[PDB]
């Protein structure tokens, strides 16, 4: 019926809330559907291979990464495949991948979003 969306309900030095429920690891998730956690922890261990499971969730328009702190610019061998599929992805700094999410999901595009916290 009216299912709910996963929103980004606060940011945190350190920290993403998600639905008013905080989270230090790093969490991908599209607007429906359960936020998972994502086997990351530092922008330099981000594989194409990773990159795709967290997308996988859902085919979507696009896929949003949050490199933490700062942005971290992703290459050809991370983004390809996932642009063989027709999705274009997108890294910058945390904070502003989560305030990204809420835009493109508060505008109904199919959206994914994946996060490295702090």
């Amino acid at each position: 019926p009216a299912t709910a969306l996963n929103t980004v309900t606060a940011y945190g030095d350190g920290y993403i809330e998600v639905n008013q429920v905080r989270f230090s690891h790093a969490i991908a998730f599209a607007p429906e559907g359960p936020v998972a956690s994502w086997p990351v922890q530092r922008p330099a261990d981000i594989t194409a291979s990773l990159l795709q499971q967290a997308a996988g969730l859902a085919a979507p328009e696009v896929l949003l990464v949050g490199t933490g702190r700062r942005q971290h610019l992703l290459g050809p061998e991370q983004v390809r495949p996932l642009l063989a599929m027709g999705v274009g992805v997108e890294a910058m700094d945390t904070q502003a991948a989560a305030r990204t999410y809420n835009i493109l999901m508060a505008e109904g595009r199919r959206v994914v979003v994946a996060l490295l916290p702090d």
